[PDB]
């Protein structure tokens, strides 16, 4: 269905950067990061 085949989970949490097509983590750019990657370091979470 979608594009996200080409992911890569080196860590726990992760997700897919379309912008990127490639895949970047979360907890690397806690602080800095997208909404999706809001459920990391962010007010959805922290």
């Amino acid at each position: 269905g979608s594009p996200w085949s080409l992911s890569c989970r080196k860590e726990q949490g992760k997700f897919y950067d379309h912008l990127l097509r490639d895949c970047i983590s979360c907890a690397s750019i806690c602080g800095q990061h997208p909404k999706q990657c809001a459920y990391f370091c962010e007010n959805k979470l922290r």
